[PDB]
């Protein structure tokens, strides 16, 4: 799971990478300094994902609550 | 659109009603005392909605990015 502290702990390396929070939540950082919210979700076998916006204009915490919102409507099905 | 105050002024009827905020996001407000979050969609001519949560353990802010992480999947398509 992630904090705002290990957020913001994280620094861009030499290679994209991805820190998850849980329940397809992650922030992918790049090398060249975005910070970047994803959720990712499976139908049928295939899975995509789709971005919630750069952190920190988007926080954890409203990162959290849009992925809650997206679990109630991938729930169907 | 809501506010907090505006909505803490509400109070329950004789008859359920809905306030909207914007963009499907809605509080139903029963003659009970229950107020609880609903996002409503669209898809091929049919509108459902989902249950959000009740208020104010969701709060107004809440409610409004759920309601924005479930647009960016409703998105497709
Ligand atoms: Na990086
Ligand atoms: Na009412």
């Amino acid at each position: 799971s992630l904090t705002d502290a290990k957020i913001r702990t994280l620094k861009p390396s030499d290679k994209p990478f991805k820190v998850s929070d849980s329940h397809g939540l992650y922030l992918l950082v790049k090398p060249g300094g975005s910070r970047h919210w994803y959720l990712k979700y499976r139908i049928s076998g295939k899975e995509s994902r789709i971005a919630l916006g750069a952190y920190p204009a988007i926080s954890l915490s409203d990162a959290r609550q849009q992925r809650e919102g997206i679990r109630k409507m991938l729930a169907l099905n």
